[PDB]
DNA sequence: GTCACATTAAT
DNA sequence: ATTAATGTGACATAT
DNA sequence: GTCACATTAAT
DNA sequence: ATTAATGTGACATAT
């Protein structure tokens, strides 16, 4: 893309190791990120600890936008690197700069907002219309046909902890754990450990 | 505002009674509004006809945006006016080219999609780490907080069906009796029929 | 779900 | 070696 | 929460 | 008049 090269060569590229944290939430927001290479967690947390994924953001993705269209801001959530992550970077008041000279690198910017505010509209959804099997059932089936997907004789197989699954629908590590347990009775998928054959 | 007033010249005005759909939830999406007088309510349906409001929008708010960025788009929830409404309408394409002279347009529409995403993703959080009680306190102070809160002698006084407050905060409507007369004998607030008193 | 431990994976 | 995850049965309620 | 009715508000 | 909301006690489970 024309536009985004152009745009990448007014920002400062930062690696950063997997696990570490790009974004702090309650913090100044000042400056946009942008995702060049790897994949990170969006996440919130309550009074007492508990963390909730909001979304997980990988190679193309803008972070930290939401403080953009207004001073003071802070940011609204905590960002990690699930992998290790190449991201580029640049403040808020230069980003603003480009876009007068082309408002094309901010219809990017609000393609992906708008779609993120249908996805987190659409789990607002699941969090009031769905148990947390109906949750935890849509969740595998979505992980299956994610591209780190692995093939598998009798459907698609994916690795992921309890506690992350317990995070992304909002339960705790042993409701996971008693719920993929009833999922594997009734047939649908194979639980061995962190190891999940979805069937289909 | 200079802007706003330019945009709204490219823009016709349709009236809505109060309790009709402006949009409907899967049909194309080809047009961006602007509420120009009174407010809406932005909601979503399970698969058995569950309702579920997302947000109201008022007087100044875009509504419709998030089919922009996209061809072939659907409508993602449901707009019913709560109030009756003016509303400016105007063509995706031509907003498209009114962002083409004038980028500053497309600056107010994301600011707004920004805010969206902080408190869409802030009730995420609510659905998640709050049970039915603490989701409805909150709702009932934020409504005691509104321009349409009445004052009185013990706190504001609001007007709210248990309907409502149901399908704001994901319960039944008997649910919401039965808090609302928990939180009474608490002393928090007064509840007679559709009035309630927040104490504060 | 939370709690209190007992068992196990994982670096 | 230790640290990061798990597995379990008993429970107290909220949904 | 859902269910089955009995009671009441609201236009 | 009727239609739109409510109020209730008994329950079956999921959280
Ligand atoms: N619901 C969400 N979905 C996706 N990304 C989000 C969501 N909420 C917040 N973010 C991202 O996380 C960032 C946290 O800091 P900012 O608010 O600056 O910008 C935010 C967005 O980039
Ligand atoms: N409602 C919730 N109840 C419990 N844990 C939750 C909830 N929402 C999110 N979580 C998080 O999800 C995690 C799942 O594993 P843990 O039990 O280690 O800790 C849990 C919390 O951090
Ligand atoms: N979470 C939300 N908060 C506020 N407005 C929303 C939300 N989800 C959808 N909308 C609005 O409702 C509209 C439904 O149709 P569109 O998807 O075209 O555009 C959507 C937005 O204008
Ligand atoms: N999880 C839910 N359970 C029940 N009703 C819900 C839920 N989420 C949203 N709602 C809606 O909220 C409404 C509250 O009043 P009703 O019982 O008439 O109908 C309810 C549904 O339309």
């Amino acid at each position: 893309d024309p536009t985004l090269e152009w745009f990448l060569s007014h920002c400062h590229i930062h690696k950063y190791p997997s696990k570490s944290t790009l974004i702090h939430q309650g913090e100044k927001a000042e400056t946009l990120y942008y995702i060049v290479k790897g994949s990170v967690a969006v996440l919130i947390k309550d009074e007492e600890g508990k963390e909730m994924i909001l979304s997980y953001l990988n190679q193309g993705d803008f972070i930290g936008e939401l403080g953009l269209f207004e001073e003071g801001q802070e940011r609204s959530a905590w960002v990690r690197a699930k992998t290790a992550c190449e991201v580029a970077e640049i403040s808020y008041k230069k980003f603003r700069q480009l876009i007068q000279v082309n408002p094309d690198i901010l219809m990017r910017l609000s393609a992906q907002m708008a779609r993120r505010l249908q996805v987190t509209s659409e789990k607002v959804g699941n969090l009031a219309f769905l148990d947390v099997t109906g949750r935890i059932a849509q969740t595998l089936l979505n992980l299956a046909k994610q591209p780190d997907a692995m093939t598998h004789p009798d459907g698609m197989q994916i690795k992921i902890t309890r506690q992350e699954i317990g995070q992304i629908v909002g339960c705790s590590r042993e409701t996971v754990g008693r719920i993929l347990k009833m999922l594997e009775d009734q047939n649908l998928i194979s639980a061995h450990g962190k190891t999940i054959v979805v069937y289909g």
